């Protein structure tokens, strides 16, 4: 689901709509949440009610428009997770840093802005935050379970801001990263933090997961906050 009529431009003309959250006081930091591989689905809007009650404004982008605007996926349909691994797959992840950076600029010009922007994004959306942090768009990024973080680790010292990443020590359908490469390659740069989750693998932080660890959402979600919360005013 989309907030009807938001239509965000991007660096080569293409139009995504977005799920928006305004705060519940203004002025407020908005953050832009990067979409799992299911499209701005339910756990989505779940992600925008979360920030909103937690004292901030929230943008989700409609980052599959390129391929198929609007689809939001049910993770727990088999045919629909099959769909989602095929969008996946087809993603354009230069261009899906593009609709990010579009997206946080539309975020620090709402009228509910303080003018500081966060981002946080789950697994393909994680991958995404990394991506943003090395480009610097945003005040501060975090990002859970990022797919593929292992092979960008020669961005490590373009991170000019903070940027916070929530790793899951275990396999499960995607396998978990070198534990030692991440932290050796994170540890270089000071803006970067990192905290692993020995008894989760990727997909921890949604209730209905087959891969939800309440111990590890829970906490991921606490820092989560504790590392946003200087955004506020």
């Amino acid at each position: 689901m989309l907030t009807e009529g938001i239509s965000i431009q991007s660096y080569d003309g293409h139009t995504f709509g977005a799920l928006v959250g305004s705060p519940a006081k203004a002025p407020a930091p908005v953050i832009v949440i990067a979409q799992d591989i299911f499209g701005v689905n339910a756990f989505m809007r779940e992600t925008v009610s979360w920030l909103v009650d937690q004292g901030y404004a929230a943008v989700c982008p409609d980052l599959y428009a390129r391929q198929a605007p609007g689809t939001a996926l049910d993770p727990q349909d088999e045919r629909q997770r099959e769909q989602a691994y095929k969008l996946w797959q087809a993603f354009d992840m230069e261009a899906g840093v593009g609709d990010l950076e579009a997206a946080i600029r539309y975020a620090r010009h709402q009228p509910y802005s303080n003018g500081k922007v966060g981002l946080v994004g789950y697994s393909l959306g994680g991958a995404l935050a990394f991506l943003v942090a090395s480009k610097g768009y945003v005040d501060r990024a975090v990002g859970y379970y990022g797919v593929g973080l292992e092979k960008q680790l020669n961005k490590v010292p373009e991170v000019k801001h903070p940027a916070l990443f929530h790793m899951g020590g275990q396999d499960h359908f995607v396998p978990a990263p070198s534990r030692q490469l991440i932290t050796e390659g994170f540890g270089a740069n000071p803006l970067l933090q990192v905290h692993w989750y020995e008894e989760a693998g990727h997909s921890f932080a949604r209730t209905g997961s087959s891969g939800y660890v309440a111990s590890a959402a829970a906490l991921a979600n606490e820092r989560t906050l504790d590392f946003l919360v200087p955004l506020q005013s």
